[PDB]
C-alpha cells in the first residue's frame, strides 16, 4: 500500500476537482484494488502559492501536482506554444498535441519531474465588470488579468494593460479594483464566483478559432514514482500519457457548457464575436507568435521548428477527437 499526496490550486466545488482530479484518483485507486491511495488537497491547503506547486512535487513536499506552468515566468518556455493566439481547435486534440510536442520535441523542460499528463482548456473567454468587448478598441486601456505571459502579452498588443495573477487571485482583485475584468475559459467561471463579481462575456465563435488556451501539468515526484512497486508504477503509466492528456483537456472544456449557463442565469449579457471580428483580433497579436519564436531561438532552441511541429500535432490529432 501507498499513499501519494495530491496538490492543487482549485477550489473543492469546481469542475477540476469534481470531474477531473477526484475522478483520476478514484481511477487509479480502483485499478489498483486500493492499494494505491491518496491524500488530497485542493486549494492550495498545504500551503504556497499556485507558483510553486511544480517545485513542491520536484522536491517531494507532496507526491503529485496539477499547475499551469506558467505560472512560473520563463522556467517553462517551450510548452508555451500551445498558449499563443489562435492555435488550439478543440481542447482534447490540442492537449493530445500536447502531450506529444513535449514527448517527442522538448523532453528535457520537464525532466526533473515525471510527467503524467498535459493539457489545455477550453477556449477563452473575456469576462469584465462594465465594458461589452465587441471590437479590440473595447480593451483599451483596461486592466485585464490573464494566466501566463504568453496571454498577457497577447493582451497588450490588444490595448490592455495586462496584470498576471493566478486563477485563486481573481475574485480578491476584481473587488478591490485592481483588474477590470479577466481571461478565462467558461468551465472555471462559476469556481470563483466570477459571474457575480463581473456583467460582460465575449466569447469567440467557433468559426473564429480560439484566441488562446493555457496549459497544465500533472506532474509527480520521480523519486516517489521510481519507488512505486513496479505493479502500482504499471497502475500510474496505464493513466498517463497521451489517452490521459486527451482526456482531461475533454471534460475541462465540457465544463465550459455549465460556465456560461450560470452567467446566464445570473442575467449577464453574453457576446460571441465573429469570424470576420475575430480576424482584426488575429491581425493585432500576429506579432505574438513571431517573438516567440525569436525568443526560442535565443534559448538555443529550434522555434521555426517547434511552431511548425505543433500545428502540425494539433491538425493530426483534431483527425482523431473531431
Amino acid at each position: 500500500t501507498v499513499t501519494l499526496k495530491f496538490h492543487t490550486f482549485m477550489a473543492p466545488q469546481s469542475n477540476v476537482w469534481q470531474n477531473m482530479h477526484k475522478v483520476w484518483m478514484d481511477k487509479v485507486s480502483k485499478e489498483s484494488g486500493g492499494r494505491i491511495q491518496f491524500e488530497a488537497y485542493p486549494a492550495m491547503q498545504l500551503g504556497g502559492s499556485p507558483a510553486q506547486l511544480y517545485d513542491q512535487a520536484k522536491d517531494g513536499v507532496v507526491d503529485i501536482i496539477w499547475t499551469i506552468p506558467g505560472y512560473t515566468a520563463g522556467r517553462f518556455p517551450r510548452i508555451e506554444v500551445f498558449e499563443l493566439p489562435f492555435m488550439m481547435t478543440n481542447a482534447e486534440a490540442t492537449s493530445r498535441a500536447c502531450w506529444e510536442y513535449m514527448q517527442t520535441m522538448a523532453l528535457d523542460e520537464f525532466k526533473d519531474t515525471q510527467v503524467l499528463a498535459l493539457q489545455v482548456h477550453g477556449p477563452g473567454v473575456f469576462h469584465t465588470k462594465d465594458k461589452q468587448i465587441k471590437t479590440a478598441a473595447d480593451l483599451k486601456g483596461l486592466k485585464m488579468r490573464g494566466p501566463t505571459r504568453q496571454v498577457t502579452k497577447m493582451l497588450g498588443y490588444l490595448g490592455a494593460i495586462p496584470v498576471g495573477m493566478p486563477l485563486p487571485a481573481i475574485p480578491d482583485a476584481l473587488s478591490k479594483g485592481t483588474i477590470d475584468g479577466a481571461a478565462l475559459p467558461w468551465e472555471v467561471v462559476p469556481s470563483v464566483k466570477v459571474h457575480e463579481l463581473t456583467r460582460f462575456h465575449s466569447e469567440f465563435d467557433p468559426a473564429g478559432g480560439a484566441l488562446y488556451t493555457a496549459t497544465f501539468v500533472l506532474a509527480m515526484n520521480k523519486a516517489s514514482y521510481q519507488a512505486l512497486p513496479p505493479d502500482l508504477r504499471k497502475i500510474i503509466d496505464n493513466n498517463s500519457g497521451l489517452q490521459t492528456s486527451g482526456w482531461l483537456g475533454r471534460v475541462q472544456q465540457a465544463g465550459d457548457a455549465a460556465g456560461r449557463q450560470a452567467a446566464l442565469a445570473h442575467k449577464n449579457t453574453i457576446y460571441a464575436i465573429p469570424a470576420l471580428e475575430a480576424q482584426e483580433f488575429k491581425r493585432k497579436a500576429a506579432v505574438v507568435e513571431v517573438a516567440w519564436v525569436e525568443d526560442m531561438n535565443q534559448r538555443g532552441f529550434d522555434g521555426r521548428q517547434l511552431l511548425t511541429t505543433a500545428r502540425a500535432l494539433i491538425a493530426k490529432h483534431s483527425k482523431v477527437a473531431a
